[PDB]
């Protein structure tokens, strides 16, 4: 229950971030496998993460799914932080993205499926993601996808907010200012939707500004290969409106979803 470095052996790093470094770890006891999140104090007291942290590791512990990351424990070094996280062997989402460019309409929908059941679970029990991206999303041994990085996330109705960071899968609610609700994740599945049939995200810009102009207008265009069943999908889930927007479960019953979806509801 009371975790050490001791306990562990580091192996390659799988990842880097700003605030940290995650590393494939093995559990020196059971010899099992698993990765090792370091975070250093120094650099997380600068920004007002601390209180951050404590909702990340409070909500992933508590929260079982088969397509949410797990979180196995939490120690802290003097002074660093450690996170023992589950381990998922193909990598990111965003790592596969890069190497297929774009994603077919049956792995399109098999990911999507996937979110909307973690993210109805997780709705179901009161949390909302607030940041959902390639970047953030995992893949499993068998290829199922993994949501991860719970940082952002909170209890909901709420008001958290824009600042420190890039807008394209920010919900128009959120960047406004406007207090959000569990819809700010519906949106966030339409924007990863659009990006895995096109390879980009609808409202990309070359500027912070203009990004924010396209997705408070919410404007953004179809590549002439997007089917118009995955178009539907997409318009619904991108609404200006947080009430217009469908239910998980609405997306769930999709036609397009279901009809090119490997994995069920
Ligand atoms: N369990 C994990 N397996 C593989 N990569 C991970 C894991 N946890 C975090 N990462 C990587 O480290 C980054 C920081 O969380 C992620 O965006 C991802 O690239």
């Amino acid at each position: 229950r009371q975790w050490a470095l001791e306990d562990f052996e580091i192996g390659r790093p799988l990842g880097k971030g700003k605030f940290g470094n995650v590393y494939l770890a093995r559990e020196k006891q059971s010899k099992f496998i698993l990765a090792l999140k370091v975070l250093f104090k120094a650099q997380l007291e600068k920004a007002g993460v601390e209180h951050q942290l404590r909702r990340e590791v409070e909500i992933q512990s508590h929260l079982r799914h088969p397509n949410i990351l797990r979180l196995y424990g939490y120690f802290h070094d003097a002074t660093r932080v450690y996170l023992i996280l589950e381990y998922a062997p193909l990598g990111t989402v965003y790592r596969e993205l890069q190497k297929l460019s774009k994603f077919d309409e049956q792995r399109t929908a098999t990911y999507i499926t996937e979110l909307a059941n973690a993210l109805s679970y997780c709705h179901s029990k009161r949390v909302i993601h607030r940041d959902i991206k390639p970047e953030n999303l995992l893949l499993g041994s068998a290829g199922e996808l993994k949501i991860a990085d719970f940082g952002w996330s909170v209890h909901a109705p709420s008001s958290r907010r824009t600042l420190c960071g890039t807008l394209d899968y920010l919900p128009p609610e959120m960047i406004e200012g406007r207090m959000h609700d569990e819809k700010v994740d519906l949106w966030s599945l339409g924007v990863l939707c659009y990006e895995f049939l096109v390879g980009k995200p609808p409202f990309e810009a070359n500027t912070y500004q203009e990004t924010y102009k396209r997705i408070s207008r919410v404007e953004f265009t179809f590549p002439d290969f997007v089917t118009e069943g995955a178009r539907d999908l997409i318009s619904r889930l991108l609404k200006h409106n947080p009430s217009q927007r469908p239910m998980l479960r609405e997306v769930l019953e999709h036609p397009w979803i279901t009809a090119n979806s490997s994995k069920p509801s």
